[PDB]
């Protein structure tokens, strides 16, 4: 069972509150990305380039590695729609431990230039690249 590890993500812009929502849903074929097992896994979400007025880096809770791994965490970011549209979303799948050191083994980048203003939300799957 070796192919691409994929992450499912929903994105939605809230113009009433001028905020972007990022819903990290789940991982599939995670076995393909890990050599070891039992490992803890979290997702690191970066909204780039990093606007240093607001917070641009986020992290899921860590979970025990499983080939399919559901996180269902939402992160909200304050940002005008024009600002959102210059942005790229970086999400990396990382292992971790009591050291708290991230071992981010692969990720995806998602240009946000075409996020809709409407709030009709976009849910897509993304291949990881290491
Ligand atoms: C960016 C918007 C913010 C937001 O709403 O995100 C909050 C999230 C998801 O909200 P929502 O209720 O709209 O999404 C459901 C969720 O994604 C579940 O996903 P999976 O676990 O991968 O199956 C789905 O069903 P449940 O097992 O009942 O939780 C369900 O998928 P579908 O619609 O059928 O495609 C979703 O309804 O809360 C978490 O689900 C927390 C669970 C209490």
């Amino acid at each position: 069972g070796s192919g691409a590890t994929r992450i499912q993500i929903a994105l939605k812009y809230d113009e009433k509150n001028k905020q972007f929502a990022i819903l990290i849903i789940q991982l599939s074929n995670l076995s393909a990305l890990l050599q070891q097992q039992d490992q803890k896994v979290n997702i690191r979400v970066a909204v780039l380039p990093c606007s240093e007025s607001t917070t641009c880096l986020f992290r899921t809770r860590p979970l025990d590695a499983s080939d399919t791994l559901v996180f269902n965490e939402v992160f909200w970011v304050s940002m005008s729609y024009p600002a959102l549209h210059q942005k790229t979303l970086r999400v990396d799948v990382c292992t971790t431990d009591r050291s708290h050191l991230e071992e981010c083994l692969g990720g995806a980048q998602i240009s946000l230039a075409e996020v809709a203003r409407s709030g009709e939300r976009s849910t897509r799957w993304y291949n990881l690249l290491s």
